[PDB]
Parts: structure tokens; sequence; C-alpha cells
């Protein structure tokens, strides 16, 4: 199904592991809770090989992969399992995570709103697939969005997706909805973290900042609720294509995934059907 890597062959096209960022000539492009990322080359081909530094995640993100392949997931090509370090090998996605780039990261010019809906649809299609597969992602982020050469949005990351309670509870603080904060597995909780998500593509805003009035995202849909705020005050400054009724759309698809009752939110359908009327 997927390639199998010797450790050796994975050491040699990342330079030995060369933990120097690509900026200083290295082949770390960055790293994770679960292991550090770098760029490789086989065969011509640029691909992106995890070191994980943790079996249960590298064994459910190959049963996932296996499952799920679909123009707005990303996809792994291979594996490492051979030696006492387990690596998982993925097509190399050239402009990153929408994170990154909402951020300018690097140097990288803003992303206009013409490019942020396509992202924005792009994402929630991604979705509807492993919802439609009856798989729950349970980390849905900007830095869990991936994008290749034409900015096509890419799902990633599928070591904590479920094929319901739990005493583990796992994800991102700043994206989860209340119910996963409290241990549900549901796929109602992947559209709230969706919501989160398109409130950063809106203002260009991480979800969290320590140094920040309100340091989380989601409570600025309080402000806008409260009148206190509009959606335009919150606008991310850096585009000049944005416009108010697509933006007021996209805001609306976002308040409604934002519901902190789970079954007042819509399905991954209807915000796919939202998103696409927007345009
Ligand atoms: C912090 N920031 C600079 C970055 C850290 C590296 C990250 N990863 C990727 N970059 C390019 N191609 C890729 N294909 C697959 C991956 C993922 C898949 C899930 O496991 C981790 C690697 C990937 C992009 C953002």
């Amino acid at each position: 199904r997927f390639h199998s890597f010797s450790f050796y062959e994975l050491k040699n096209v990342t330079n030995n592991f060369d933990e120097r960022p690509i900026s200083v000539g290295g082949n770390k492009m960055g790293e994770g809770g679960f292991g550090v990322v770098y760029k490789g080359y086989v065969n011509n081909t640029t691909v992106a090989v995890k070191k994980l530094a943790l079996k249960q995640q590298f064994d459910q993100e190959i049963k996932v992969m296996a499952k799920c392949q679909h123009e707005n997931l990303v996809e792994l090509l291979g594996f490492s399992s051979d030696g006492d370090d387990l690596c998982l090998v993925y097509v190399y996605m050239p402009n990153g995570s929408l994170l990154d780039r909402l951020s300018c990261l690097d140097g990288t010019p803003p992303l206009s709103w013409h490019m942020r809906c396509k992202i924005a649809q792009g994402a929630a299609n991604g979705i509807n697939f492993l919802h439609e597969n009856h798989h729950i992602h349970r980390d849905i982020k900007s830095a869990n969005i991936l994008l290749d050469e034409a900015f096509t949005a890419k799902i990633s990351d599928f070591g904590l997706a479920r094929a319901v309670m739990t005493s583990r509870i796992v994800g991102t603080t700043a994206y989860m909805a209340p119910e996963a904060l409290r241990g549900e597995i549901t796929p109602k909780s992947d559209i709230y973290s969706f919501g989160v998500v398109l409130l950063e593509i809106i203002t260009g805003l991480p979800a969290v900042d320590e140094h920040r009035e309100p340091q989380l995202l989601l409570d600025i849909k309080e402000e806008i609720e409260d009148e206190e705020k509009t959606i335009e005050d919150y606008i991310d400054k850096k585009m000049n294509d944005a416009d108010s009724t697509s933006v007021e759309a996209m805001y609306s698809v976002a308040s409604q995934c934002l519901h902190e009752k789970k079954n007042k939110r819509p399905d991954i359908k209807k915000v796919q059907q939202l998103l696409q009327e927007m345009t």
C-alpha cells in the first residue's frame, strides 16, 4: 500500500537528519510534540520525513491514511520501522501550513481574500471526506492545514483520528469544543474547531496569544454578538481584496460552527454548502 523504507535510506536523503533549518542550508522544516520534520529528496522527488520522538500514533496515521485518500488530505508515501526510530514519509507541501502563511512566516506575502476563500472551501471538502468515511480528526487547526504548489488545502496529522467518551483528553485547547475539553469524542467537535480556523482566516490572528486581549480568538464572537465590536474591526488589514458581503458570509458560517451546544452546530455538508454559496 505504502513504500517500506529502511532507516538508512531516510538517513541519507535528509543529509543524515540535518537538524539545522532550511534557511541555514539544513534539512529541518520544524518540530511538533511527537517528532521533527525534515525535507528529503528521493529520486528527484521532494518529500517530508517525520522522525518520531508514539507507536499507536504511527499505526493510527498509517491506518487512517490507507483508508482515506482525497484531494484535500495530505498523502502518505511510506514509512520506516526497521530501526529503533519510526519515520513517516509524506508528499511535500511547498507552501507549508495555513498558520505560517497567515502569520507571513519567513517573508511570505499575505494571502489574498480570494486565496483564503479557496483554502476554507478545500479544508471543508477534506473534513467532509473524513466524516463520510466515519473518521473524527480530533485536532483540526491551521497548523494541521497544509498548502501544496497551487495553495490547495490539505488536512494533515491523523495520529489522534478516531473511527463516545475518553479518559485521555487530547487536542489543542484554543481550538477545542467545550465537550471535547470534557472528554467527548464527536464529529461535531471538528465543526467547532473548523469555526476557529475560519476566524483565523478572516482576522489573520492566531487562535491563542498570551500577550493579547482577549487571549482566545473564539471570544471575539462574544464581543461581536454583545455589539462591543463588529467583524469589520477584526478583518485582517494585510488584505486589499476583502469585500464586506463574503467576509460576513464566512463569519456567519464560523458563528454557526462555534455554537456551544453541539447539536445546534451545522454538519460538515451544510458548512461545505454555505462556503460554496459565499463565492
Ligand atoms: C512549523 N512550520 C514551519 C512547519 C512544520 C513542518 C510542516 N510539515 C509539512 N511541510 C511540508 N510538507 C509536508 N508534508 C507533510 C507534512 C506534515 C504531515 C504531518 O506530520 C508532520 C509533517 C509536511 C509544515 C509547517
